[PDB]
């Protein structure tokens, strides 16, 4: 049918055993593409998950992220699921589902260090990633950090393994950086309990699911596996696995 | 062209034109300067040089007033600001950046023969700074890096770079701290970069970026694209072999985008 986008195609789903979700290839570690060609990640996990449910089975598409509307638009894809988030423009081309996880700016530092509160910044030098939303977060609300770090001001890094080099030998005593990235990485690498990584005190990006705003069923279908699975107690491995710790959000409970 | 093409995306006229305007500090060697024999030469202008032959654009190479930059780009008497430029809030008010291409920050040159191949060797010996220096600041700023560990916790200045070496070469001094930008340069057309031990020394350093008017969003994607063209074909490493004597490349212009997405 021409005008299948046009309406609410959950029966279809649901019949064809089958749904279309688009993602971004390089973005570790929601959803990215690995050396030997595989598609990983915490959505790709979570996502499989709870079509899984329904006996659909998820179309994995790499697409132009810039694209993203789009595709969603034309039919291209059926869902944005990758690290995405509410924006009032999106809403503009999409409805979403609830938030599943919160990528908040948390602060890291060395169990060592004994500076297991934000407040305890004061006089401490800050380091962060060039470009990063926890550089302007840090700008943007000074009486979170800016005010209290040494010099007012943060170190730049490239990225947060260089960055991790220089809390690791002190050289700086405290790094902000993307929830989503702290955790994925010290954990990946066996040292999270090595580290305080605290909520910074900035507010954080909620991520969530876009779909057409015709697929209204589709939408709620997911918001109840995400229920049944964090009940099932599935979603806690997957998010283990991903952060060692349980990201659900309380609607997911010159 | 129109009136208000600095208002507009103006990838399809650059490609129609075949041409596209590129603002530079005429001083600022080594990334792009005028020579004596009155030419335009630098890494910048190859960089870029290179960047628009891949599309079929020819680049117009205007010397400008640096204070001005911003100005000229938002003015329409510039399309894109390059020669070592890098991201500020205060710029990013008036332009977009492409990703980074090369960083620059201070680098501790010794001789191999020194024995010093490590910032930490630098205990008990003597350092020198070019004066009025962007490490000489960061010398101080920041004493646990060298000035505690140094001799007499403190810099030899130099005016040049040139009487800097001389001294390094003769023993005078142990180490010298510069802008990489201007050790690997200087050493390489030297031609000798291969007898010393060029280190990162530890102070915050800089990105080397594009800049252009915000509306122009394909063109910075084109940029970035070029870039990553070019380290594939390996026409970016020969450029910064010619200037640099290494390769300077960014994980970025490798086409290694993770851990840089930023809540997208």
């Amino acid at each position: 049918s021409h005008f299948a986008t046009q309406k609410d195609q959950w029966q279809t789903y649901t019949k064809e055993k089958k749904i279309k979700i688009g993602f971004d290839a390089t973005f570790v570690p929601m959803g990215y593409e690995e050396k030997d060609g595989s598609y990983i990640g915490f959505d790709i996990d979570l996502a499989n998950a709870v079509f899984k449910l329904y006996g659909i089975d998820v179309e994995w598409q790499a697409i132009d992220w810039d694209m993203k509307e789009t595709e969603l638009k034309n039919g291209t894809i059926d869902l944005i699921w990758n690290g995405y988030s509410v924006t009032d423009e999106r809403k503009q081309s999409a409805d979403f589902t609830e938030p599943y996880m919160v990528n908040e700016q948390v602060l890291v530092t060395k169990k060592s260090s004994g500076i297991d509160s934000v407040a305890g910044m004061a006089g401490k030098t800050l380091g962060a990633q060039a470009g990063s939303s926890g550089y302007d977060a840090f700008n943007a609300s000074p009486k979170i950090l800016k005010d209290v770090v040494a010099n007012q001001k943060v170190v730049q890094y490239s990225t947060f393994t260089q960055a991790l080099i220089d809390l690791n030998s002190g050289r700086i005593d405290g790094l902000l950086i993307d929830r989503v990235y702290a955790n994925y990485y010290l954990e990946k690498s066996g040292v999270l309990d090595q580290y305080n990584v605290m909520p910074a005190g900035y507010e954080g990006e909620s991520f969530a699911v876009g779909a057409r705003k015709v697929d209204k069923t589709l939408i709620k279908k997911i918001n109840q596996g995400f229920e049944t699975l964090y009940k099932n107690g599935e979603f806690q491995k997957i998010s283990n696995k991903w952060f060692g710790e349980d990201v659900a959000t309380d609607q997911v409970k010159h």
